[PDB]
């Protein structure tokens, strides 16, 4: 549990999460929680470029390691540490179907049991705000009081969870209820959903 | 014949799935008849990091193998070999056209002179039961009878075949004949149909 | 132009097939002109076992040479050489998108100038008929009569061209154009199209 | 930045065009400002074949270096590096999502804050004029004066920026807008949007 090794692991996550389709680009970007604050990637490098030096420590006071890149949007992964103090890893992307989810602004029901990896029978969707903005740091703090993951309204998907690999495969997840939601909306809207009490019973299951 | 031989077929299965775009993540599982039982992958190991070791052998009486990790999904598997004799294979996923169509409780209908493919002149949706129960064992079962494959509502596809290759093959057939079906019921619901006389001189000739 | 080298073709023009997506499992078949018949890949055959041994001369007569598959889909091949002298390579396979069109019984229409690629301002779609049959290769004959490729109502796909390679690029263009179409007539229909002015110039122009 | 470095560059951006999904068979060309005019790929090389000797340099007068294959749609390059003096270079291709949206004659509106990218709050689309004409330069010319992206109705897309990496990546970024529109617009139109506001905030950050 070294900073080279969770270094490793940050660069190993981005090059599967750009394999997996989520991420595209420069949108993505990951981080771990690490002594009192975090280790992150940095804004505009992309996935096949990155090296272990260019990842950020940015403390708890939200202090930027010396000599290192910008990440415009590091405030809502502390927000998500802060508020879930059981999250280790956030994974963060513009996935195609959580994207467009987001523009409709509206949480995905329960549509499929496998819902309830994110704690609940929704994934919430939270509301627009700038990116980097402290306003967008408390709408996402308060979409991960009871959810592992949340969409953000015009953006895409905020995703975490104790490790970096269950963090991602959460992302994936999301992205293919997202998908299957969009699939059906567009033939019957409303998607026919699994009830409260089915949804009860598959929580207790995992 | 041996039990190693076949661990390295389920193994290249789920491998081959998984390029196929069928599985993703932790979501399907592979079984074939083995001696008066079965072995399959176990719940929640990556295909990426399966080994022989992990493949579980599970009795005719439902006794799992000391040592091994648990497969949640299981008794469905043997609901399918006990309903189809003829049946060495399974496969089971989370498909994402075959899902979204188990979503809108359809069965997929004769679009395609493919679908005799599964035994008749449609893809039966089962109702939905908890996973790992009794009641969906008993739906998968009854689905079964004069089908090859069947999806399960709010879940995701199973497919049974006389060896691996042909159930692999026969699920990617599958998710083919439901993507035609979403992406034709966006246009025009009802989807045009071959008759069943069509189905019959189709049948006989595979 | 010896028959092994155009055998290697053959595999390496299914290869390609497979790798853009248009080719799953055993659905597509590719022959080219030869002496008084064609070469043909066999029923059954998955793409990754094929091997020069498995390709089968059928001569102008229909004749199957000895000792090898069958091929229920060659009539159409034969009668797409009779219908259009200057055809040299035949592609058919069962394309997502290609496939779907056919199953509305639409023609794609000229929603995109590279719609000319085909001969002139429309990919027809031949009605349905059982695979194998004299009927089905009437109807394909009499599609090819003006076009290089046509559509078959819930079937697939047959496209012709002076080699290999060009049939293959024509395969793939009807593909993105037949996904075009589906794509915009969830959102509109009927879709724009440019005018039959319009296409002349083109022609013309290609 | 000699002539074959620039040569070796223009065809990596090819081959990832390609790999990105963006750039199917010999639909796409790319340009980068040159001395006096540009270097570009020529018609109908596929990309997989392209070698440093098949760079075309076409001057600023328009003259085509002796002994290279043709580029039929050279003019709207030279029209684009005209309009934008910061242009160094062009990507075009006839992505599916840029061009199923060009087929509908619209603009992208501001659906995600990441359409800031091309300049403003939106995406424009120009009007339909023959591939090579005079026509089709001033309307691309004209769409490009405020934007550094457009899609070309019933045609595709036209991208430029500060060097070929950043043309490449904006050509994605746009696809996935067009993606996302396209799949919202299936389900409600129109689509919310971000105020003009919001966007101008955006693209003072950026
Ligand atoms: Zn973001
Ligand atoms: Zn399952
Ligand atoms: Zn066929
Ligand atoms: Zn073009």
């Amino acid at each position: 549990m070294e900073r080279n090794k969770l270094a490793r692991q940050i660069i190993d996550t981005c090059l599967e999460m750009t394999r997996l389709g989520l991420n595209q680009g420069t949108a993505g970007n990951v981080s771990v929680r690490y002594q009192d604050g975090m280790l992150i990637t940095p804004t505009g490098i992309p996935y096949e470029k990155l090296t272990e030096s260019h990842i950020v420590f940015i403390d708890g006071n939200g202090k930027h390691e010396e000599g290192k890149l910008p990440q415009s949007e590091w405030r809502f992964h502390m927000a998500a540490y802060q508020s879930r103090p059981d999250a280790n890893a956030v994974v963060h992307n513009h996935a195609v179907h959580c994207t467009a989810v987001s523009i409709l602004n509206r949480s995905i029901p329960a549509i499929h049991y496998m819902i309830a990896a994110a704690g609940g029978n929704s994934i919430p969707c939270a509301p627009y705000a700038t990116f980097g903005t402290r306003e967008l740091s408390e709408h996402v703090a308060l979409a991960l009081k009871n959810r592992k993951a949340t969409l953000l309204q015009h953006h895409g998907l905020i995703a975490c969870e104790v490790n970096l690999e269950k963090a991602l495969w959460l992302a994936h997840e999301v992205e293919v209820l997202a998908q299957l939601y969009l699939t059906t909306l567009a033939i019957t809207d409303p998607v026919p959903v699994l009830s409260d009490e089915e949804i009860a019973v598959v929580l207790e299951k995992f």
